[PDB]
């Protein structure tokens, strides 16, 4: 799952981040 985040970090897992807790 991290494969994505090595593409998107600073916007899918940002929000995903985010999502999770704010």
């Amino acid at each position: 799952d991290t494969l994505l985040g090595r593409m998107l970090p600073q916007l899918v897992c940002r929000l995903v981040l985010r999502c999770s807790m704010d």
